């Protein structure tokens, strides 16, 4: 292809491509409650978010490397001119062993103790906002106006791949935010459906104190036990989050 070069345009675009992007958020996702499933979901998010940040750092390095390439091209056009005169996957938090049933009071105490998903929601807000930030940070990968030919085209192909990488990272930012929101919603659902500590207390106290009530109260206690088991089983299932494994830049 017939070559056109604007050396200054190349140098400008080098500066532009490596200009800082906003840093990802650092909110720590805290477990919504004391259940092992809730703790495991929050740990899985910590690990996924850490790896996302490490991959985002590697992306910044790649933008620096592309800037250097462009500056080396700019220089080489000047030379000919003169002469003519460690990234890995995210660990999976093991969820095996989580109890699907428990003493009632213990299960209710664990569900009721903790921030109930406030931290998870804040985590999701930051990563959602980062998704939109990244989407706004791709003009730097556009084509050239006055650099044409094979080198320009090769550069444009690299720029295109970095654009696609950023947008894939934006999608994963949104996906990981959705995981946190999903576990927060799961937790609110579990509170709606699991018997409360105090409801369980009241029933057990009446049972203990009133022998003639026991035969007729027991089915209420059994319904509570059974509903508790269903809720804990579903919490264990649904809180198991897939690790986020970003693409290498
Ligand atoms: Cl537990």
């Amino acid at each position: 292809a017939m070559v056109t070069v604007d050396q200054q345009e190349i140098l400008n675009r080098a500066n532009e491509v490596e200009a800082p992007m906003a840093d990802p958020p650092t909110d720590v996702p805290i477990t919504p409650c004391e259940l092992t499933a809730a703790k495991n979901a929050a740990q899985q998010l910590v690990l996924s978010a850490d790896n996302m940040r490490e991959y985002l750092a590697a992306g910044a390095k790649e933008r620096q490397r592309l800037a250097t390439s462009l500056r080396n091209a700019a220089k080489a056009y000047g030379e000919v001119d003169e002469e003519a005169a460690e990234l890995t996957d995210t660990p999976r938090v093991a969820t095996a062993g989580e109890p699907n049933f428990m003493d009632l009071k213990e299960a209710a105490r664990k569900l009721e103790t903790g921030d109930q998903g406030a931290s998870l929601a804040h985590f999701a807000d930051g990563w959602n906002t980062f998704n939109l930030t990244l989407q706004g940070d791709v003009k730097r990968f556009r084509g050239f106006d006055n650099w044409e030919g094979d080198a320009a085209t090769a550069c444009e192909a690299s720029l295109d791949q970095q654009r696609q990488w950023i947008l894939h990272m934006a999608k994963l930012s949104a996906a990981m935010a959705k995981q946190a929101q999903y576990v927060a919603q799961l937790h609110v659902w579990a509170r709606r459906e699991h018997p409360t500590y105090e409801d369980i207390v009241g029933l057990e106290r009446l049972y203990a104190e009133n022998p003639s009530a026991r035969d007729q109260i027991l089915p209420v206690y059994a319904e509570y036990q059974q509903r508790s088991e269903k809720v804990l089983t579903e919490y264990n299932n649904k809180a198991a989050l897939e690790p986020v494994n970003p693409p290498k830049p």
